[PDB]
């Protein structure tokens, strides 16, 4: 993001997420219309709408769901946004702890 009030073309931008292994995640970005939006992988890859991936899923908006979360995709995600008007990206971390969250 550069200097200003207005920012990156990214209404909402993605942040470090916690949850268990074998849960459903999803990763809070935000979007312009006519726009490219994708998601890199920490393993050396990327998705997209197109992607028909199960797992790793770009809603609309573009939103990164997971229907459940490995201890193996713990790492750090990128989101890659590209518009006519201007380019811009975030990153965030997804820790995965093996097991539910109770005693």
């Amino acid at each position: 993001g550069s200097s200003g009030s207005s920012g990156p073309f990214i209404m909402d931008a993605p942040r470090d997420l916690n949850i268990s292994e074998g849960r459903m995640a999803e990763l809070k970005c935000r979007t312009p219309p006519m726009s490219s939006v994708k998601w890199l992988l920490p393993n050396g890859t990327v998705l997209s709408h197109a992607s028909r991936h199960p797992r790793i899923s770009v809603l609309n908006d573009g939103t990164l769901n997971f229907s459940h979360v490995l201890l193996s995709d713990t790492g750090v995600y990128t989101c890659m946004v590209t518009n006519v008007a201007g380019n811009s990206n975030a990153s965030a971390y997804l820790n995965v702890s093996s097991g539910p969250s109770s005693g």
